[PDB]
């Protein structure tokens, strides 16, 4: 089938991507949580190893968002969602880098550190910026399969 | 016309308002979670004095992703989605009962009760049901607007 769809099918898998990204990252999130809980308890016998395997948990789902991440990358973006993508690309760089920070405090046993970091308002800016992503690109994907501005080019470096 | 158009749309918006129950649902742990942290700080502290402002936040993550989930059940769906969406139905109903539970253990600061309560089992099963959903979804959307339409009726009721 058809130019528009390649189009068309393009920005619902970006999205997906996106989506997929996001929902790994809070998973990352959920798990350094139950890890850093563990730590909290009355160590070895109980924990002190589910730490562990919580942990590594949390690098898994973080690795799995990263890759997510990388193949919302590899698809070339629509001209008019070149900038709402860049403003992804500022805030989950800075939710990644808050959530590879956090498993650093918590494999060296650092939960002052941990509970220091403003966490919660880099999640939620990645949240916010996710939200008006997919604003722009529904608003768009309108216009495509509706003919009311295709574009419908891929940006490029012709 | 586009009827088409409207039957397609409403699989993307019924794919929206389950994306937004689930990481609804997501942000519900977290917040269960950073409050049950707190209940373990606790003493002087001053990180700790958030424990009920955290459970409140769950609260209104929950209620918020239920809101999304009556949304999504506003939405008729097409006979070949029948099966998954029962599939969903099963896992959000498990897993927004687990959450409640979470939440009224907490409610009197029962750390021990919410730590035994097996949830991470009950939000895989809905986070794989909403994998499948989302599969089923992309390809019954492909089918229909590759055509032919015609022809898509939403479920009826009798």
């Amino acid at each position: 089938s058809q130019k528009s769809f390649v189009v068309s099918n393009q920005l619902r898998e970006q999205q997906g991507e996106l989506t997929s990204t996001w929902d790994l990252m809070l998973q990352t999130r959920i798990n350094l949580s139950r890890s850093a809980v563990r730590m909290m308890m009355d160590s070895s016998n109980q924990q002190s190893n589910a730490k562990v395997e919580l942990l590594d948990s949390a690098r898994k789902t973080l690795a799995q968002a990263a890759t997510h991440y990388k193949k919302f990358k590899s698809m070339a973006p629509l001209p008019e969602m070149v900038a709402t993508s860049r403003n992804i690309d500022e805030k989950y760089k800075n939710y990644y880098t808050a959530l590879t920070e956090l498993i650093d405090y918590l494999d060296y046993g650092n939960t002052g550190a941990y509970f220091a970091q403003p966490t919660q308002g880099m999640q939620n800016a990645m949240g916010e910026a996710f939200a008006q992503y997919a604003l722009s690109s529904e608003k768009l994907y309108r216009d495509i399969v509706t003919d009311n501005a295709d574009d419908y080019r891929f940006a490029q470096w012709q």
